[PDB]
């Protein structure tokens, strides 16, 4: 409250640690969904389905320009990429099992890298 905090946890990385999270997943072989955004004119219902679109360079585009206030809003957009694939492709298909690999293979760098 005012006046009364919890001792000053150093943020100063974090810009740097979260680029290098955002560059093994652009690397990762099964990236190839997620690179960049859908293209709305050429894939059916996607504009009316998916409110909020995310893919990485979108991601990396706001990283590079301060658009993330903190690590929370990172990992949101992060989710929000794997959230939009399951929300569009059966888990029985290419992409539908390049999302969830992904994701594990996000969640594990956010956990080692930041709890």
């Amino acid at each position: 409250s005012m006046s009364v905090k919890k001792p000053k946890r150093d943020d100063s990385k974090d810009l740097a640690l979260c680029s290098m999270i955002l560059t093994e997943m652009e690397t990762h072989e099964d990236a190839w969904p997620f690179l960049l955004p859908v293209n709305l004119k050429l894939v059916p219902g996607y504009k009316k389905v998916i409110k909020k679109p995310m893919d990485f360079s979108t991601i990396r585009e706001k990283l590079s320009s301060g658009q993330y206030p903190n690590l929370e809003t990172f990992a949101l957009d992060v989710r929000l990429v794997f959230d939009n694939c399951e929300t569009f492709n059966e888990d029985d298909s290419d992409i539908g099992r390049a999302g969830h690999n992904m994701r594990k293979y996000f969640e594990k760098k956010w956990t080692d890298t930041f709890k």
